[PDB]
């Protein structure tokens, strides 16, 4: 479901701008926080009026020393500053020199603006010469619940359209639902595709008229006043969900189980149909064809078979199986047919094109799973791999699988940018982060930028990750599980939580060899990085950089 | 639809060039418009009599100072030059020497060249020793008209050839119409593969002999003289849709309502045929057996029913329903049923396998959207992320899908070469360079060079860019919207539009820090390159690059 | 089949750890075996009491000449050492200082751990102050055979039910069957996620309760105590391939075998249950309609029509065939088909849309095989190949795809780690590494380095490799086969097997010329790297460099 990102605490800041952008007002933007209170914006109105660019004027005091010349008074120059000391709107008397220098009759509309907090938070110098949200726990399981209804409404209504030529009661009921479901959908907050969040009522109900509401409003008309074909508004009511289609694509399963039940309603309205023109043509048929199926001639037939007899005609018919029990023969019989075979060779290519992929959408996966393990299998077949890796080959494999789902780690993150991408990478390694010693004094730059450089990579029991004799290219970090080290089949040390392995990078200079061997017990969890890709980011943050490798006190210095 | 381009002013050179290929001729080319009057083309006869090669003898004056020689007259080298003052047909009648030195009996044709403008443009010399078009606002609704009368007589012929054994004027209309459309064929231009256009009708009349013309002229032929089978040539108007095919592959449902409405078509010609296996055989039947259906026996049956009860007929058989109300039983009736029943398995696989994926092929940017939300809906499930950044990664892929359609930005540009990537660069980055103040001094290649680099970054509301501490290695560019600048949550400035922010690379001549944050209120756009993609392009154009840091002004250098 | 891996020999250290974790112990561990016994691991708790890290105490001998100090006993010093010398539970009773220094009342429990073995192995020394498998070739087929009786009874026992109201033994067989299943199921292993194998009858018993016992507990209850309704239990043996269902995916034909004859037992179920819905209504039906297809009036009509015409209709209607030969006319009769019809329309779609990718997916290899011939033919015709390369083209693009089954050889390789990937290219060039001269006298690091970098090249009949006066950047080597030498059409010389040509690198140091041509007989198998990849390698093994050039010897040094 989508809901817009709610406006941060300075936004009224461009409505000002656009405010006074509005009546061709040339000013400057200064806040009270900073230290001597310097300009933060400036239009191009006041640009022409000195002759200065934004970035001459920007990070100066808004006494603007630079504003004075020969004609300026030295009287009102302190009529500059105790309006930032006092606050009110008025109107300083003095004439400026702009930038080659030059009299012009100005006059500077000195105001603090002030928002709910009430405090002085922004100064402007002008110149001249009961609430309700749509994303809570009441809304949403209420749209399943208005789904249900309307489901109601937009079967029993044809049933009581056709055939009617405890219920009466019930039927009332669901009517008075949709008058409340009218009068909640004005409290109710809306996303604009600019305006992210809307709220209170003076803004909502432009909106709601010229939208859906001219549709909706058509539903609620139940008036007392024979002739059943005024109830044919209420199958206007199945417009609630057409409107809000987004919000029924959530889980797997229930996508199947609306496009499964809307295919029963679609047989539904052309039985209630194809009895209708039974009924309307009395002059032989097949009501009569019926009448001698079942012994009932005249007298009348019985109604639950009538139902049933069109449902599955109907049925029969645009499900392509064509039984011939009940079947056309008159023009308008045969009309009908015509109409239900076309959208029916429509319909079970298009609605059951869709359920046919939707049920390996639901199994995405285990689809890929497979296809996966065949080239797994043809890559034994063709190589010929013995026992002692045809274990680690399949062992690994359905270890990484089932672990990442067969999910692609860096190719979800290729869309976004590298602010969020270190974000994302940030999440993942804060076990490392946060509760180790050598990263704390640290700033947040120097946080993404390793962030992004780490790699999480898992280990399952009795794998060896590097060999005696190999170069130490990257340096370990270890999260969660229990890790051996040995040399010669002979156990030198052991290693469980939050700890390191690898070798200092100051006092070599180089690519200096490896000492033993290393291996897991557990499903040991641990993290990567290189030689190469530390020290660039070290490089950068020089101070830094002495704290790192003083307070890192690693576990192995592996010669 | 494809239309091929004009035709450069210049492409009456290649045909002069190919007039005196054609003679065998020995001469060269030079132009008017320029300083001397050099030469501009040599054929390789030129080559082979003085023996020079294309590049020694190009960009020479005509009069030709190597060309002279002891032999070589002082009297008529004015009667080179006077020439090209005075333009005219004459043999001037002179020796010559070759490149290694030699007499030979040579007399230079010189010619005048003179296009439509009235003007010397172009030396040669010569040695020896009412309209219409096809892509107007006329012609492409026209299009839709003949389709619509040729769907008119392909189904109501079909009617009056079986069955007929207001109407009668109006049929007559459409006949007119085709005789119309063949006098049209003729002034409307065409394309050739080579010749991208070809106009005025000495050219045009060729080309439609031995095309599709004698198909056509056997369409307009509505002879006066029974036998209503002389009709059966209105069936052949069906070609022109056949031939103008490109046409009607534009808008996304309209190829849908042609496969669609065809398969009527395709009902409607069988379904005659099937009621004509009916009547001409009369010795039990099919019609027989549709008269005690509906009471009618033999008098005579329905004419509405016979047509009705054929296409329902046809429809089950083609569909594969299959009811059964009526079906074969003589030999003839069923080796027709054998013909739809194979046509029909090949046709709802074939038609219908189509139409599945068209309705897939319409909503194909909708159907990968939910394929790149599972990916990301897994990868929250695999992670576990929180809401903080749950609203981030929503907020962000709903924004970036939304704009851009799910559409790759690159993978477009790979096709094309780089001279058309930097035109269509250049097209979205037009907002920046033409507008902007350092680009104006400044020749073509520069702004290709740089547009090739530039990257249209977007940023929602609350975007944190870059924070203090990273390094500055991009400088931004702000189109639209409006930014922030923020430091230890104090507002420190505001930019609007056209504005700059970054570093300059003069002065530092290294990757410099950062100062603060940066944050996006509005939908805000902007542009962003590097510091290396910048300086290798700068470095090549060291008389623009004065110009370029000069002018440039920064509103925050960023320490 | 999923088998994790079994638990390896230094496995006892991680619950030894984590037993005295849970005590809430300070102690530390030290290796018998190794030189001096020094210390492996040491808790949270120890670095607490003294206050050194990991690192700083690590590699130390376990009598320890660091917790030494002034109140630190002479006379028990030796009471450290005596119990590495002697073994025994014992409390060694002396003070100890720490980091900074300072006094504690500590007390030493020194223990020797003991195994299976019966030898000292680990020191610890805490501080206070009848078999079965499930991967065996009887469990492997015995599953299978599970799978027929199941498919018997799930049939037979549907026969009996609605039918009934040689074969009474034999279905007694199958009974005790499954009573023999679930005291198998006891003894059998299994595998947890966590638990890679787990055996022996006190851990095994407790996972069968509350999994799929309460289920398969019910299925073995054959009662004796009319009411066949009671053998509805034995439906629920199906239940038995459910849970194991990733055995059933191992050969192409297979699963698809699985499919289809489930397929059976859909309509097979439908069929009997039609067949129920004609005995209990008994008041014009089906029955009778079928007592008038074969005259059989009441008296009462055969069985084996009864059971094959309802199949016969559920197959018609499942099916989507629809003839109406047999076909429902009663309301509970139509019901039933509009319930085959829905299941029958989503069955149709669901399982032969699997069965048609089966297909594809069975002859997955040659589906591809014809889309690349397509681009090649395209490729052939697009540039006009002639005759002499045209065979080069097929021969090699056949014999390709043929020895390698159209697989991509790395992009298996890019999920596997880097330690894995040399592992599965060591097997692959097994051939030279173990048998070949030089690289016997190396380390298991320097094999590993090196089989990343090969490159499995094959060469048919008549290839052209390299030729005279190109660069030889690679160093080949011939496992099998056959290959030549020529220069200007005259045969220099001919190599067999485990043989070398090139060049070697340390004489010119520079990019070398060919000499000659290189032509294959056989279809011959070899070997491939490069200058730049070997001497990478090389130049971090400096002491194997030297070992490397003086006893390899290669064949024709090309100049």
């Amino acid at each position: 479901v989508r809901r817009g990102h709610v406006a941060p605490q300075n936004t009224f800041l461009d409505t000002i701008i656009r405010k006074f952008e509005g009546q061709s007002r040339k000013f400057i933007i200064a806040n009270a926080r900073v230290e001597n209170c310097a300009v933060i914006y400036c239009n191009d109105g006041f640009c022409e009026l000195c002759g200065y660019s934004r970035a001459e004027v920007m990070q100066r005091p808004c006494t603007c020393d630079f504003l004075h010349g020969p004609r300026t008074q030295r009287r009102a120059a302190a009529q500059i500053a105790q309006a930032l000391l006092g606050a009110e709107e008025r109107k300083v008397e003095i004439a400026f020199y702009r930038k080659d220098g030059s009299c012009f009759l100005c006059l500077v509309d000195v105001v603090p603006v002030k928002n709910e907090d009430g405090a002085v938070i922004m100064f402007i110098l002008n110149f001249e010469v009961w609430t309700i949200l749509h994303y809570s726990p009441f809304k949403a399981v209420w749209d399943w619940l208005i789904l249900l209804l309307v489901i109601y409404t937009a079967v029993f209504t044809p049933y009581s359209a056709a055939f009617l030529l405890p219920l009466a009661v019930v039927d009332l009921i669901v009517d008075i639902m949709f008058i409340v479901d009218i009068l909640i959908n004005f409290r109710t907050t809306y996303v604009n595709a600019n305006e992210e969040v809307v709220s209170h009522p003076g803004r909502i109900a432009v909106h709601y008229f010229k939208g859906w509401f001219l549709i909706d409003m058509v539903a609620a008309i139940p008036f007392d006043l024979l002739i059943g074909l005024l109830k044919t508004a209420r199958l206007l009511r199945l417009v609630r969900v057409a409107r809000k289609l987004d919000r029924y694509s959530e889980y797997g399963a229930a996508v199947l189980f609306l496009l499964m039940c809307t295919f029963a309603l679609i047989a539904h309205w052309l039985a209630c149909i194809w009895y209708a023109i039974g009924n309307m043509e009395q002059p032989i048929g097949w009501l009569h064809n019926l009448g001698d199926q079942i012994g009932k001639p005249y007298g009348g037939p019985s109604i639950k078979d009538k139902y049933v007899t069109a449902l599955y005609f109907t049925f029969s018919s645009l499900t392509s199986v064509g039984f011939g029990n009940v079947a056309p023969n008159t023009n308008s019989e045969k009309i009908f047919s015509i109409c239900v075979m076309l959208i029916g060779s429509l319909m079970y290519a298009s609605i059951f094109g869709n359920v046919s992929a939707i049920i390996q959408r639901l199994y995405s996966g285990t689809a890929r799973y497979h296809t996966q393990m065949l080239r797994v299998r043809e890559f034994i077949r063709f190589h010929q791999i013995p026992n002692p890796l045809r274990q680690r080959l399949e062992e690994y494999f359905q270890h990484a699988w089932s672990y990442t789902n067969g999910i692609d780690m860096n190719a979800v993150l290729k869309g976004f940018p590298e602010c969020l991408q270190a974000d994302i990478c940030l999440h993942l390694n804060r076990s490392l982060l946060q509760h180790c010693k050598p990263f704390r004094g640290a700033t947040k730059g120097c946080l993404r930028a390793l962030a992004m450089k780490f790699k999480t990579t898992h280990a399952p029991p009795g794998d060896t990750l590097v060999h005696a004799g190999d170069l130490l290219t990257a340096l370990y970090f270890i999260s969660r599980g229990s890790i051996e080290i040995l040399r010669g089949d002979v156990v030198v040390a052991i290693l469980g939580k939050n700890d390191i392995f690898g070798e200092p990078l100051n006092l070599y200079a180089r690519p200096g060899k490896s000492n033993g061997d290393v291996r897991a017990l557990t499903y040991c969890d641990l993290h990567k990085i290189h030689r190469d890709d530390l020290l660039e980011v070290l490089d950068m943050y020089p101070e830094f950089s002495d704290h790192f490798w003083s307070s890192l006190e690693i576990t192995f210095n592996l010669r």
